[PDB]
């Protein structure tokens, strides 16, 4: 029916590791001393969940995660706050995100306050793996798999559950915005109409990577997703796409693509939408932009700043873009970033305990 | 560099399982005595490939074939013929697929003709497994998947390359054509210009389950994958489209989607091509197909066959199509199916070796 987070069986580690230093962590490469496990049958429904040390999973080779990319994931923080309180960011808005897509992939569901109040208990128990630093955090991934033993094409029969924690440093190890160069190429598409790019599905990024290894060898860092015969800006690599700019009707507005079906509704995304409208300095459209639209705006001086938002970077600013054989240059750092710093100020001041919130949930 | 043939180390199993009936038989549920296995780093590149018992596979729950659906797969089969020879069909077409297919998704190349011997060593050793019966066959299942310890979107240091064999029954029970119902719904779509919908890439594949699972509900047995404003038929479920009818210039045609980015080029569908042109009784034309092209060749009694393509069938006929709220009956059981049978027959009497080809390889 649905695992409970009050039968959980703890089998805690005997030795634990040394915790890396906060300002040498590279993304995802370190993990913790335990994981979270829960098994799946069409036979006999979930077994009890587990928390047990990490260790290497034992697959059928004929599993379908490994053969038709039946698997999706989830990504979310912990921050150690000011008041030395641990906190989670909208956990309930990821728990939300993993059940929509579990129904699109046919994985089979499960009941969403049982899974938070296990990841809960996972953190708590490795609570000194959340760095000692207001610029770095813990990532929690859930992960969910296909474990079905045969080659046929179809809905599952088994599948494995399973939460894994690493620790990052960040983004900016400089502590002040670096500038990210994008490669466009109309050649790629990362999602389409009809299609699953607004789920967190595993087969939506194994496609990206041969137009990342083109973009680092063209000296880029990200590259810049078009979509259709106007070349509509939809993404940034993993993060979602904003401009701050004077619209066609002289206004001072701030922009993001409607989700229309090839874009992931980010946490953050949606949490500075939010904020822009509480503000109310400006104008807030979800609109189509197009790579007209953004050369006809540097030619008359009304583009401010373009920048990516996510749970990686939450503000990411742009500097310059490589398409069609030139490199077109976007006054982000020459102006502030006056909007993106305001932003990454006030997400920060939440996130670390600097002011209460509705966005955050203490770890009891 | 490459894996070697030559370095082959073989551990065969002590005990062995009993072969099942031919006359069942589920696909892809039954597994043979052993498996292959290559490893690779960008360290120190290929190791040296094994043949051993069947085993689990141990991943690293980091796995980037997990998350990220870093992994591709062939398909192709071994017949026990009427002079009791083994023989493989097409396997270079297979060997030049999974080459095109690594390189676009970032996993390292390898020799081709190093692979298929390695492959042609383990059928050698598990020959009694290919079944007893002119109806039956060996799936061999190629399998490549990223195994890089890391939550980073990149192009893996590490990796496997495995093999599994499942013996498996004729893909009609009673040995006769069954004709088969496709539910069209344009909602859903395959694959996109721009995307990997020409490769044998495991995210393809994950997408479909919820789409086959409709078709299901509504009483068909594959999805019409439809594309585009036009509603052009592009492929049924994952073998190739062909149809047989006269034209708009009243000349008897046989037409199949051109290889213009979103057709996965069958082995079937290339044998069925060459068989087409040899053979110089009508026209063969790589054209684009709608579902009015359609009805409106059925309003002038111009269709004679629509049928399906791949290792799974061969040749697969269709009888209906549900669209926009009413079922389209196709004439493919009341014209023979002439070409459909004639396909069938030749391409069966390759494979089990009633006569000799270019296209079939003995066992050594
Ligand atoms: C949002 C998201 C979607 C899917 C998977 C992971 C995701 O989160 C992250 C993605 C990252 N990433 C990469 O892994 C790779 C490139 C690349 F394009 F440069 F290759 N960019 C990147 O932002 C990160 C890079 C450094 C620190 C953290 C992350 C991070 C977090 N948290
Ligand atoms: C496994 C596979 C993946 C990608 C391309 C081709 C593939 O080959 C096969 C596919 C099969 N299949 C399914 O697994 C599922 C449906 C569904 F649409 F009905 F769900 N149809 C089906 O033909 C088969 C069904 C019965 C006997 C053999 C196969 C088969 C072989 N050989
Ligand atoms: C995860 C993700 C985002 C941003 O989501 P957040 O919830 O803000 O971390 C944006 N685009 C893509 C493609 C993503 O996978
Ligand atoms: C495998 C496959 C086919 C059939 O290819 P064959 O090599 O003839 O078996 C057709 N369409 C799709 C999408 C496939 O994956
Ligand atoms: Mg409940």
């Amino acid at each position: 029916g649905t695992f409970k987070a009050k039968d959980l069986i703890v089998t805690p580690a005997t030795i634990l590791k040394e915790k890396p230093d906060p300002n040498n962590l590279v993304f995802g490469t370190v993990f913790t001393d335990h994981m979270l496990t829960v098994e799946w049958s069409s036979e006999f429904g979930w077994e009890k969940p587990h928390i047990k040390p990490l260790q290497n999973l034992s697959l059928h080779p004929g599993s379908s995660a490994l053969h038709y990319a039946v698997e999706l994931f989830e990504g979310l923080k912990a921050f150690r706050g000011v008041d030395n309180k641990i906190r989670l960011f909208q956990p309930n808005l990821n728990m939300d995100r993993m059940y929509r897509s579990a129904v699109r992939a046919t994985l089979p569901v499960f009941d969403k306050e049982e899974l938070l109040e296990c990841i809960q208990q996972l953190v708590k128990l490795d609570q000194e793996w959340v760095p000692y630093s207001t610029s770095a955090s813990l990532y929690i991934r859930p992960t969910f798999i296909g474990t079905e033993p045969s080659l046929g094409v179809k809905k599952p029969t088994k599948a494995l559950l399973f939460v894994l924690l690493s620790p990052v440093g960040p983004y900016f190890s400089s502590g002040t915005f670096n500038p990210v160069s994008l490669w466009a190429n109309p050649k790629y598409v990362r999602a389409w109409k009809g299609g699953t790019g607004d789920c967190k599905m595993g087969g939506n990024y194994g496609s990206s990577l041969f137009a990342q290894c083109e973009a680092v060898d063209n000296g880029c860092q990200q590259v810049l997703w078009l979509y259709g015969e106007d070349h509509q800006i939809t993404e940034v690599g993993t993060m979602n796409l904003f401009l701050y700019w004077i619209n066609e009707d002289g206004e001072e507005e701030l922009a993001t693509p409607p989700l229309d079906g090839i874009i992931l509704p980010g946490v953050t995304r949606r949490c500075i939408l939010d904020l822009a409208h509480q503000w109310g300095e400006f104008k807030v459209s979800e609109r189509y932009l197009t790579m007209d639209d953004l050369t006809t705006a540097l030619e008359g001086n009304r583009v401010r700043e373009m920048f990516g938002s996510g749970t990686a970077c939450v503000v990411c600013p742009v500097s310059d873009i490589l398409y069609k054989g030139e490199t077109i240059h976007i006054p982000t750092m020459e102006n502030g970033p006056k909007l993106a710093s305001r932003i990454l100020s006030k997400l920060t001041d939440i996130q670390y305990g600097r002011e209460e919130r509705d966005w955050t949930i203490v770890l009891s």
